[PDB]
């Protein structure tokens, strides 16, 4: 049995540079660091988290006074911060720079009290963050998963409006809602495509050339995970059987028993070590060494803050 690599796959910038925050703010105060929500959803790298001191909360009530509170790399809401900022905590900012960036867009968009629509996933922590930008009870923000949401939207002033998207959504998916949004409303103002980050587009383009090589596709990643779930949707769709795992134990082997080619990738929140696992267990299964596809070169680093070097 051969077995691909999609390259790229796992880490992007964000997430290392997220779980580097938390990392070194144990190294330099000790536990217990706080951490509002799954610093990334990966359950391997949030148990590591955790049995090293990091404590993962949902609600910013269940964190003492004058602790240490870091943001996950999904972001939070204005009230979120407001709600650390006038307690005693000591906050560090894991959001994504390329989450911040949508931010920004939102709060503008808020001050102008005009109206925007976000496409997401209902109840993602993304969502939650980038919607809780938006204050301005003159304006309006509205979240539409679909084009059938898109038809059924009625906004205040459709003159003045603009859309965002979350950063981890199906390329494709996504290139459909916004198609319905120009028709229903063709004064909306957006980005040329998308909010969708590099390291989505990249994953989700290198998994279909894998797919098309691949009879069964593994994508290493948690259940919880936007974008790991992504993957596996896409191979699926392209017809091949397509399997979310969190590690090694998870292969049945009658996923590729008789098998010719499997695939493995990783979403951009499941460490390197997940993947060499997995290829070890998939060559317990008859695989043979790993090739590694070509792929599409990534070369961003996001640096933490000066404070947590
Ligand atoms: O894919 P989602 O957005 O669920 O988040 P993740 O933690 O699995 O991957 C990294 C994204 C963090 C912020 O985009
Ligand atoms: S998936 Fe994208 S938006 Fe999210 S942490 Fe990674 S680079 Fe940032």
């Amino acid at each position: 049995m051969q077995i691909l690599l999609a390259n790229p796959r796992g880490f992007c910038a964000g997430v290392d540079r997220a779980i580097s925050i938390v990392e070194n703010a144990l190294a330099i105060y000790g536990a217990p660091i706080y951490v509002r929500h799954e610093v990334v959803h990966n359950r391997y790298v949030v148990d590591s988290l955790r049995e090293r001191g990091a404590i993962f909360i949902e609600q910013i009530s269940e964190v003492p006074d004058g602790a240490i509170l870091i943001f996950s790399a999904h972001g939070v809401s204005q009230a979120v911060r407001n709600e650390a900022k006038s307690r005693d905590l000591t906050v560090f900012d894991a959001t994504c720079p390329l989450v911040t960036k949508v931010h920004m867009e939102v709060a503008r968009a808020s001050r102008r009290g005009e109206e925007s629509i976000l496409i997401g996933h209902a109840g993602h922590p993304e969502v939650e963050g980038t919607m809780g930008q938006y204050s301005n009870p003159e304006g309006g923000m509205y979240l539409v998963e679909s084009p059938d949401d898109v038809w059924k939207l009625t906004v205040k002033n459709e003159e003045k409006l603009s859309f965002m998207t979350q950063t981890t959504l199906s390329v494709d998916d996504t290139s459909d809602v916004i198609d319905a949004l120009r028709k229903r409303f063709p004064k909306i103002v957006g980005p040329r495509k998308d909010d969708i980050c590099y390291a989505t587009t990249n994953r989700q383009e290198a998994v279909r050339a894998l797919a098309e090589q691949a009879e069964v596709v593994l994508v290493v990643g948690s259940k919880n995970s936007s974008n790991s779930n992504r993957l596996a949707e896409l191979a699926q769709r392209m017809g091949k059987r397509a399997f979310l795992i969190d590690d090694a134990k998870d292969i049945q082997e009658e996923w590729v028993k008789e098998v010719k080619c499997v695939g493995v990738t990783a979403g951009a929140s499941a460490p390197d070590i997940l993947v060499q696992n997995v290829v070890a267990r998939l060559q317990q299964l008859g695989g043979g060494e790993a090739i590694p596809l070509e792929g599409r070169e990534e070369n961003i680093v996001f640096e933490v803050p000066k404070e947590l070097r």
